[PDB]
């Protein structure tokens, strides 16, 4: 369902978009998880930002579809200590990093929980 499951600010880039390989250009992201999709936006909320959406009128940067995705340490793709690789079926992939190693954790477990309910 479309009910955030969490959100919160990570950095982010893309590794591949439809398959093809992109240059690593990291950027902070506020990011919300559904039942069924991972939505970036470029800022956060400018209030109440444990909404996950905020505003209704507030448009995402981009969006992927997370059923059938793969969860992986990313520990081959970046020196960065605390990330993690997320490929989607259309061949989107991307890695998510966070400086707190309590953070990115929770958003391992709940994305991979999130995944594990679309199969």
């Amino acid at each position: 369902s479309h009910e955030v499951e969490k959100s919160g600010l990570l950095n982010m880039t893309k590794i591949a978009q439809g398959g093809r390989k992109l240059r690593k250009n990291w950027g902070p992201s506020w990011v919300v998880l559904t039942g069924n999709s991972l939505v970036f936006y470029r800022e956060p909320p400018p209030t109440a930002p444990s909404s996950g959406w905020g505003p209704a009128g507030s448009r995402p940067e981009s969006s992927v579809d997370l059923r059938g995705a793969a969860l992986a340490h990313g520990r081959h793709l970046s020196s960065r200590r605390n990330v993690l690789h997320i490929r989607t079926i259309p061949g989107h992939e991307f890695l998510l990093q966070s400086d707190h190693e309590t953070e990115l954790r929770a958003w391992h477990r709940a994305l991979r929980t999130v995944i594990e309910r679309l199969v």
